């Protein structure tokens, strides 16, 4: 990794970070407390793994600050924030830009799966948009890498595959993210969070485990048919019935090319 | 009553409110928890000393004895006996492995301490590996690091002028329900998860993804994964933990009942 120092920056919490020589970046300070040196080795290894994720649709980890009792992650800056914010903005997104966004999400998820990363929390809060309306996948909640995830701990459920609802012990798979992505598709075309009421509880968890899905009739903007088919397929209760992201890409890229671009 | 001590009774300390190893000029090593550093207040002083006398009356070989109280202008401190090897989770994750007989004894000693506290009308409310301390001989003592048992030092800790929370062991009836009164059955549930953690050498629910997910899952019956125990674990201990984390509090045994079952078992198959 690149190791940064707090003194490298102008003077969990997610903040704008001005590196005194490299400029604008994003700082997430994961932990500030009395020491835990016994953990550093595993944290720096996972950080290196973080550092190796290099893709235009994936948020890049610029540096780590590993200091006595202070753990921080430094990331590349995305101007326009997360996908939900851009969707609900006062202006609109042509269907072509939404098609391109969806393809970019597929490409990033396929890259992450090809590097052995299961995101575990794909959701609109974790899809960042740059000034040109291109996206990058992020992990604001530290869900993807286990030791940084624990250190962070030393919360929407709307995108959680039903197999993880009321069952925290089953191991998540690539199909977990495929389910999340399906709900992301719906949300992209609804410009709102699923389950119109927008309350989370045991009623809804049990409803979803039994097959309830976001209301396809709650789409009040135009949504292409093939995309509705794709999301319906991807949120199948049976994890085995859901495609892989490379399969999704072999389907969606030619459709986006022929009908959307 | 208690022993009221002075800050000047100690030569020095080293940080571990603030928890410190402190050297008493006459008594030697002790553990100091400094609860409040601020402007002076008698807003509780009388009750505070009363509560101290109360926590001083807990005298049992498996409970951390309160050694002294420091009540000074703007400074409030509790002083406890020192436990050499720290808390149970740390000892479990140590490089050297712990013999199944020693884990059996630890479990029995926890049972004994919990029985004592319940027999003196004390509901711990926060039993967990962090509150189970280990001496140099691998004997345990139950502690209350979070000031859960005595409410007004707890208030003093949170008073807005003082310059100075795991849920894996919280019985499901108190999750997302901040009003339910904890009972002895709560402490039994905590004991059940501590048993699991003793034999898995780690915290439960590692692939839990989000806190609401885990909270709703646990309230609906999810428990620690018994297969994730990868070292030998006797079958009655699996039975005991399954019984003690029963969703219905009434179905859970009591600590005198747990001890009745477990002590002969430990004698005949473990010691
Ligand atoms: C309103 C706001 C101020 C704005 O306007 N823009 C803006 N907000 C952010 C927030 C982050 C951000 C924050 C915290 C992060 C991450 C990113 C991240 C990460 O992505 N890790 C990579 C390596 C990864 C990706 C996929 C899977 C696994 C790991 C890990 N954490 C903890 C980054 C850029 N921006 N830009
Ligand atoms: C791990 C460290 C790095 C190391 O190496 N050793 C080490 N840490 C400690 C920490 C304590 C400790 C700290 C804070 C406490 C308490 C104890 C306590 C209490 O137990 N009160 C008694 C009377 C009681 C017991 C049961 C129920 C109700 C009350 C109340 N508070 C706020 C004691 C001994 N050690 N030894």
């Amino acid at each position: 990794v690149i190791k940064m120092k707090s003194s490298d920056f102008l003077e969990g919490k997610v903040s704008l970070a001005f590196h005194r020589t490299q400029g604008l970046m994003i700082m997430k300070t994961v932990y500030k407390g009395p020491n835990c040196i016994e953990h550093n080795e595993a944290l720096l290894e996972e950080a290196k793994m973080m550092n190796r994720l290099r893709h235009s649709r994936v948020v890049k980890l610029l540096g780590v600050i590993i200091e006595e009792g202070k753990y921080s992650l430094v990331m590349e800056y995305m101007e326009k924030g997360n996908l939900m914010h851009v969707l609900k903005a006062e202006m609109s997104t042509p269907l072509s830009v939404k098609g391109r966004i969806i393809l970019e999400i597929i490409e990033g998820m396929a890259y992450l799966h090809g590097k052995g990363v299961i995101h575990k929390d794909l959701k609109p809060e974790n899809i960042l948009v740059d000034n040109d309306f291109h996206i990058k996948i992020a992990d604001l909640g530290l869900a993807s890498f286990k030791m940084w995830s624990k250190l962070n701990n030393e919360g929407t459920l709307y995108y959680m595959a039903p197999e993880h609802l009321n069952d925290v012990n089953a191991k998540p798979t690539e199909k977990s993210d495929v389910y999340s992505f399906a709900v992301v598709l719906w949300a992209i075309f609804a410009n709102k969070e699923p389950y119109e009421n927008a309350i989370a509880e045991q009623q809804l968890i049990m409803a979803i485990k039994s097959g309830n899905r976001p209301d396809v009739d709650d789409i009040t903007e135009y949504c292409p048919r093939e995309i509705i088919s794709l999301m319906k397929l991807c949120w199948e209760a049976n994890p085995e019935a859901r495609p892989t992201f490379p399969g999704i890409e072999e389907k969606f890229r030619p459709f986006y090319l022929s009908q959307l671009e």
